[PDB]
Formats: structure tokens, sequence, C-alpha cells
């Protein structure tokens, strides 16, 4: 079809944090609290490997 | 054949981080998180030795 719809909220003011900000968020936040949760109680009950 | 196609994105502004950025990312991002995976899950829990 024509699909009649596009989203560009990954580029600019539409929040779209650029590659630098994306790397910043990933490294300091996502992986770090993932490690904290995993080392907290375990893996299976806590954050899944999936 | 002629192959009618080229691509050299690994050089410049198109993110293509130079050898410095790539080697530092491997030094303290790729190995650090890979070793965290090995310690937590192991070689075979996530992607294997390949």
């Amino acid at each position: 079809a024509n699909w009649r719809e596009r989203s560009d909220l990954t580029v600019t003011v539409g929040i779209g944090n650029m590659n630098k900000d994306q790397q910043m968020l990933h490294l300091m936040r996502i992986w770090e609290m993932a490690q904290a949760v995993v080392g907290g109680g375990g893996l299976g009950v806590l954050v899944s490997e999936q």
C-alpha cells in the first residue's frame, strides 16, 4: 500500500535523542540498572535474558 | 561483473567511527559487557564463542 503514515521522532526536537544522547542513555542507565537488577537477586525471576 | 554499487560509510560523518573510537569501544564496552555476560550467564547462555 502507500502506508499513509511516518514517524520521525528519532531525529530532532520530536524527542529523537541523537546518537550521542542515545549512547549516553544506553550506557549509563539501561545496562547499568540491568546489571544491578541481575546481580540483585538473580536472572530468571528478575530481568529475562530475552 | 560491474556490481554498479559502492558504500564506504565507515570513514566519516556517516557515523563510521575511526579506528580510535572503534578500538576504545571494543576495549571498554564490547569486552566489558561480554565478560559481564560470561560471568553472569556464561559462554553459552548468550551468544557462543563464535
